[PDB]
């Protein structure tokens, strides 16, 4: 209407002001996410092959995920993997609240139960920052569970390189904030993932329930 | 690796170089695509609610992106959907070779049944020029399937405004070029896709096989 | 209420009166008599998998991954999609209705009519269910050859076939749709004969 | 070869020889004697899914489409899951083995295993397998009273009621998990109690 208007004459004025790319990493990302992962790593377009889905999920069995995985490990030879979570995460708000949504909620399902997984350590902190916490946790057991998939295990097995990561953005300051899960085999994987969920456990004693 | 840390360092820069938002649209783009949304549209960071996924695909049974649509209308009230495809389509490109490429061709077996679909167009064009018709007739083609979704047939039902846009993005020229297919109601979404396709099946004689 | 309770009795009088797999079976959940009484199989012969309409859709994970542990792991050398008459949900796809959620599932069935719209718009209407249903297992033994999985098997040498019937209540007989597969090039021979075929229409079934 | 040839020779054989429904049957691929049987019922009483390890996964939309064609277009009250003993689904995610696609479908077993493996470490090895198989059953009792399908029946005022039973081959006879849901509510207490009751180990079943 007036706004897709605006937008064709938008795409318009910046052509006319600015007037082959191997990719090197996967970016999966959140559909909520504000800023682009070109624009917040600065690097040059095509570096990321980019994937985007309500809540930045890996869930076991998502076709759509799966492939676009298998895609960039086994035939675009990427190397390097990355979840990048982000502060402020509406499908993790969404995910939170009791509200039947529709059909989402079953796709924010997948969260609630890494939200019961880890019930005790979230039980423990006061509600009101809750929603933080389980951002962190939430990419934590993404990278996980990438790293747990036929493909990636299989990547590893014949001694392909690849390496995985988990990162979440903080608009406040721009920066990207290592979640500390950094798997480069099925071993360093699980010692990474049981390291990270520890070290995000030792709550800050001033909102300790 | 030094591909990682060189990530870092250019997250940093950028962040200290630079020193509440609606969603108006829901776009999907292509994993391949390699110019950002946000670059391309040049619209404030948050105007856009993204997805993308491989060949940028509406599948009917697609979990991740029906309810990335479901969520986008009947939860966030966005009215406008996008999809954009791109010329120069790895996704288009790969779905069109010979080869097994494993897992990702179940997920490109659909842009096949939509060469097929259009054999008789795409035969009557030379070889070489098919890859951007099928970058084209796709992006119509998954206009239609979002237009058919239960999801938009029932906002639509209910008086709910919603429109849907299938562009494609031209990166030899920074412009985006509406492929024809325009959607309000199931009514506008017939004729808008029986127009398209009518009109890019009109071939230019220097390439008519 | 007595319904369950009665399942109970029901069953716990039929225990009280009362195996390698070598078919992966594909049929409907509207199917209303067992594919191991219909074929009077031992106990165990058939491994099954049963979704609406008989479907193999090419990113349905549930069913891709029933195929490709039939194959690579159990090592079944046949797989045998049936299909059945008065289909419910052969019937629910061409219906106009929004049913909700399962109307996306459906819409691969809609692709399937519209693919074969000429053929189906000189039928009978009282005939296009029951052929929309022939069809639909010709174009699903096609989707099933078409996978990574299966067309990697040949690739490699393994022995494997693909069936495609439709299960009559009517008579009780299986009829073969005539698409089968023991290779790429059988598929795409078979499956095009199978629909070349089923384009040769009976007067009886001419509108 | 014969194979093919048998099962239309049986069949022809067999039917020489030789309904609205009412409940939503989820079990499992591997399953040998069928529901009907089974439950000595009518045939089209049964609405029947079968998939691998008898899963409602929370995104599967061949499930979720399944389930929601059932409660809101069929107008069913009664959804049953079955799982059974000696499950190649549930020991094949138990095993370690890379088994290719099929263990990405097998990983929410394996996440299940997790989420009680305190109770299972406690268990014989040779008692585990039968113990997740059950736990199995009530999990997926669990998620499918949490879908936005079931949830949103309940909330309009529609009767629907979950179930969670095994079918044993040893003595035929189903046994009740207890996961019964007649409500968000109800899924929750039966859920919780279900579970609960799973944790009391008799000193046969404890390592
Ligand atoms: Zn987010
Ligand atoms: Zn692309
Ligand atoms: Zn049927
Ligand atoms: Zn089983």
């Amino acid at each position: 209407m007036d706004k897709i208007k605006q937008l064709f004459a938008n795409n318009y004025s910046w052509a006319q002001r600015m007037k082959h790319q191997t990719p090197h990493y996967l970016w999966i990302g959140c559909s909520d996410s504000r800023v682009p992962a070109e624009k917040l790593t600065n690097l040059e377009p095509g570096e990321l092959f980019v994937h985007r889905n309500v809540a930045n999920q890996v869930i076991h069995t998502d076709f759509n995920c799966l492939s676009v995985v298998q895609y960039a490990v086994d035939v675009l030879k990427i190397e390097h993997i990355i979840i990048c979570g982000h502060t402020n995460c509406g499908g993790i708000h969404a995910a939170m609240a009791d509200k039947d949504l529709g059909l989402i909620n079953n796709w924010l399902l997948h969260i609630r139960d890494i939200w019961f997984k880890h019930g005790h350590l979230l039980g423990k902190l006061s509600p009101e920052k809750r929603a933080d916490m389980l951002t962190k946790i939430n990419v934590a057991e993404q990278v996980y569970n990438l790293g747990r998939t036929s493909i990636v295990k299989s990547a590893w097995e014949r001694g392909q390189k690849l390496s995985l990561h988990g990162w979440v953005f903080d608009v406040n300051d721009g920066f990207l904030v290592d979640q500390g899960v950094m798997a480069t085999s099925r071993e360093t994987l699980e010692i990474s993932y049981r390291n990270a969920i520890a070290r995000l456990s030792i709550l800050d004693e001033e909102n300790i329930l």
